[PDB]
């Protein structure tokens, strides 16, 4: 009479390699007998047997997702934790070239070249054999786009990117993007600062290592041109970056959390300073307030209240399920899922033996509580 629990759980998301043996296995145990199935995203891929792994010899791309087993005994089924599985790949480049043309003076932002590509490669611009370098006038931003600022005349030309896949070690050339630069055949004046590539907004899980935000900004003269970050209006002194381009926050907590400001700023003039807000946000993980107790008892007619009750930032969303079935697909009408989080259940029936499963989960992560439900 000990309902099935796992003696271990899966961790953090994995990324394999194509062509790559994945083992996963189902560790449990509990009364005669212990059955297994397996679950990918939403589909079951196997029937209960006595096997407890499930292998797949030779990784293809769209074996990627989420795995879950279920074990079940005669008391009930109880559904694992997810495992997330990545599979490394890169794609190629579209074989043509782009064009784009820039009135002078002001920022040219060439796009990555679209690939697609498991992790994201790593990027390196070029021109004509050259590699293109960060500066007080260039800027290549967190997702790989190349910033050419106060153009001039000379940064006319064709642009590409070698892109590294870290994992698997592959590497790809792009096509051109072919880039002309109207010039401007008049005096040139200053140019008042505008940020081209604005911070955004950014949440982060409790306990993150590092956060990044990032502000570019156009001007001329650009050797003139200063980007600061500002909190609570004083000017930040660390975690400065990039030419005032980037600020990292390092383990960000709650005293850390509201309003950043970009200012960029024209040196030796009297422009307005060109300003974007970002606001820095954390997600805090569910956890559980109130579990049901690990065994319940019921009688048949009776009533029967299941707690559940989960605290987290945003509040989390609660789902039950019935021996690794969801309440949702049951559409048992005398299972009542309250707003708050327990589930009620009306008239107990024999049939109602069982584990009832809450999922308690945010954009921060997942966790999970049970109960075996005895009826007599």
């Amino acid at each position: 009479d000990v309902a099935p629990y796992f003696k271990t759980e899966p961790g953090l998301p994995q990324i394999h390699l194509e062509g790559n043996r994945l083992v996963l296995t189902c560790l449990a145990e509990g009364s005669w007998p212990l059955e297994f199935k397996w679950i990918r995203n939403d589909s079951e891929l196997t029937t209960y047997s006595s096997e407890y792994k499930y292998i797949i010899p030779s990784l293809q791309k769209l074996d990627a997702g989420f795995y879950r087993c279920v074990v079940r005994n005669r008391m009930g089924a109880l559904l694992q934790r997810k495992s997330e599985i990545q599979v490394a790949y890169m794609g190629n480049f579209m074989d043509t070239d782009q064009r784009k043309t820039v009135s002078q003076g002001h920022a040219a932002l060439l796009n990555l070249l679209p690939i697609v590509s498991c992790p994201q490669p790593q990027v390196t611009w070029f021109r004509e054999g050259h590699k293109i370098i960060p500066s007080s006038r260039i800027a290549i931003t967190l997702e790989n786009q190349l910033v050419i600022l106060a153009t001039t005349a000379s940064d006319a030309g064709a642009y590409y990117v070698q892109a590294v896949n870290e994992k698997n070690g592959e590497n790809k050339t792009s096509p051109f993007i072919h880039l002309s630069v109207a010039r401007d055949t008049g005096t040139h004046e200053a140019m008042a600062p505008i940020i081209v590539v604005a911070p955004g907004n950014r949440s982060v899980v409790a306990g993150s290592s590092e956060t990044t935000l990032e502000c570019i900004a156009n001007a001329r003269p650009v050797e003139e041109l200063s980007v600061h970050w500002k909190r609570n209006g004083v000017r930040l002194t660390s975690g400065l970056h990039s030419y005032g381009r980037r600020l990292t926050i390092t383990n960000p907590t709650s005293a850390d959390t509201g309003m950043y400001v970009c200012e960029a700023t024209l040196r030796g003039s009297t422009f307005e300073p060109a300003r974007a807000r970002a606001f820095l946000s954390i997600i805090e993980p569910p956890y559980f307030t109130a579990e049901p107790e690990s065994r319940i008892l019921g009688e048949v007619e009776e009533t029967m209240d299941i707690p559940c009750r989960a605290m987290g930032v945003p509040l989390p969303t609660l789902q039950w399920y019935k021996d690794a079935v969801p309440l949702s697909k049951l559409q048992n009408p005398r299972y009542k899922v309250l707003p708050s989080g327990g589930l009620h259940i009306q008239k107990l029936s024999p049939e109602d033996s069982g584990i009832f499963q809450c999922f308690a989960s945010n954009e921060g992560g997942e966790v999970q509580t049970h109960t075996y439900l005895d009826v007599t």
